[PDB]
């Protein structure tokens, strides 16, 4: 369904698109082919959906936290630069979009979070989250405000959150633990609390969000804002002197932004891919290519050495990347929509008074990881590594109606695969059940009922946090 011989590209739209389609232009002028710049919103939740279904755009742009999701799904074409290539960026960022060693996307720019302020108002920034309540006050009586900013994307509150020990998934011995998710932890709440204070206490409004939040410090109604650099054309244009530097530490620790780096996945539907290989190698990840995005709205800091090295010399790189060395990589991994989903949750219903800080934080470390995972969880961990090799023969026999070239394949299978296979044919819930029941033929009735039990806790805890 997607046209051979143009190329369809897909980003958020407070990137500099419209720089990006005179990289198009360039391009087209080069080889006589079309290349579409678009901005759907949601596209980070459509593109899952389109894609599935072998539609969509050739390219698709977002910041790498979403692309393992996809990987996993096999929506996106593996990349395959030369090593020429591979050291013309920074190594970190071809790390930022490897997924299970392979290499899923382009990386463009490294973003982070800064403390914006405006230097009319407020010549010296605060180094403390503490001392905001005071400066608000003093702010106040002038007939401005101290801070604003999107309270409704978690992006933005996460730095405060996990200043004080607040994280998404643990990494230990090299990986990812689903199982331990730390946005209930003590640090968490502390500084969700504190934002929280700051609502109640009269110096921030819960209903704050992106375009709010950015209207008034361009307007000079508020000292300060916390913002990436995909921002700072937007007050440039404005009247407003802005200063970017480190975000405040608050209990004497620096704020942790989530690290993105933003990439260019390849669709795995595309009959363009050697075209859009084409372009992000030998067009966009160039000099002149990101100086083209940049300059419509920047990007941060580049993945690309020889430009980087002269955007370095901005102070409002230097802060970026001050702030960026302060913070953690996102993880990449599946259940990131998950935890993304339940975190800008938390925060709104905490913000709103709708839930305290305490049941808020309970309910997001329940809902961070999807039932599917949870499931998969209980059939492979609880399940299937509790059973040897040849009993693993005997459960794979029982396998053979849900035909799956069970002739040479399923014999093959280790255990994630066995899991992985029942899950793709016939749900969680289905999956689960059905491993049990296999148990239960063969006669493990103790391991099938630590199963049951298992998958009642998993619905139990689920079920505590809806209403
Ligand atoms: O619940 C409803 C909302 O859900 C949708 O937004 C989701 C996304 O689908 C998730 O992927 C996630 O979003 C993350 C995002 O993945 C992450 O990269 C980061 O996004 C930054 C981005 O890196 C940066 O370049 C810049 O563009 O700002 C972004 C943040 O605004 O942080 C996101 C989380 O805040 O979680 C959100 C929901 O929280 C959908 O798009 C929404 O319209 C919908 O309301
Ligand atoms: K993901
Ligand atoms: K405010
Ligand atoms: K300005
Ligand atoms: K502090």
């Amino acid at each position: 369904k997607i046209e051979e011989g143009k190329l369809v590209i897909w980003i958020n739209g407070d990137k500099g698109y419209n720089g990006l389609a005179e990289v198009g232009k360039k391009f087209e002028k080069d080889t006589g082919i079309k290349v579409t710049v678009e901005h759907p919103d949601k596209l980070e939740e459509k593109f899952p959906q389109v894609a599935a279904t072998g539609d969509g755009p050739d390219i698709i742009f977002w910041a790498h936290d979403r692309f393992g999701g996809y990987a996993q799904s096999g929506l996106l074409a593996e990349i395959t630069p030369a090593a020429a290539f591979q050291d013309k960026l920074y190594p970190f960022t071809w790390d930022a979009v490897r997924y299970n060693g392979k290499l899923i996307a382009y990386p463009i720019a490294v973003e982070a979070l800064s403390l914006i302020y405006n230097k009319d108002l407020l010549p010296n920034p605060p180094k403390t989250w503490e001392e905001i309540p005071a400066l608000d006050k003093e702010l106040k009586a002038k007939g401005k405000s101290a801070l604003m900013f999107n309270l409704q994307e978690p992006y933005f509150t996460w730095p405060l959150i996990a200043a004080d020990g607040g994280y998404a998934f643990k990494y230990a011995a090299g990986k990812y633990d689903i199982k331990d998710v730390g946005v209930d932890n003590a640090g968490a709440k502390a500084g969700l609390t504190f934002l929280v204070d700051l609502i109640k206490n009269k110096h921030m409004n819960a209903d704050t969000d992106y375009s709010i939040a950015e209207a008034a410090f361009n307007k000079g109604e508020t000292a300060m804002t916390i913002n990436g650099p995909w921002a700072w054309s937007n007050i440039d244009t404005s009247a407003v002197n802005y200063g970017v530097t480190v975000l405040p530490t608050f209990k004497g620790q620096p704020s942790k932004p989530f690290v993105g780096v933003l990439s260019a996945g390849i669709n795995a539907a595309s009959p363009n891919k050697e075209l859009a290989k084409e372009f992000l190698e030998n067009y966009l990840l160039t000099d002149e290519g990101l100086e083209a995005v940049n300059k419509d709205k920047p990007l941060g800091a580049v993945a690309l050495k020889s430009y980087e090295e002269e955007l370095a010399k901005d102070p409002r790189i230097a802060a970026t990347m001050e702030n960026a060395q302060k913070g953690e990589i996102m993880p990449n991994i599946p259940q990131m929509s998950a935890f993304w989903y339940a975190v800008r949750t938390a925060v709104i219903n905490a913000a709103s008074g709708r839930q305290t800080v305490d049941a808020a934080l309970a309910a997001a470390q329940t809902n961070a990881v999807d039932m599917e995972s949870k499931y998969k969880e209980i059939l492979l961990l609880t399940g299937l590594d509790n059973i040897t090799d040849e009993e693993l023969d005997r459960f794979k026999f029982f396998l053979s109606d849900e035909f799956n070239i069970a002739t040479g394949k399923l014999h093959t299978a280790n255990r994630i695969q066995v899991a992985t296979l029942m899950i793709q044919n016939a749900g969680a819930v289905s999956a689960v059940m059905k491993t049990i029941r296999i148990f239960q033929k063969l006669n493990y009735m103790l391991l099938a009922k630590r199963l049951q039990e298992e998958k009642e806790k998993v619905d139990k805890q689920y079920k505590s946090v809806t209403k």
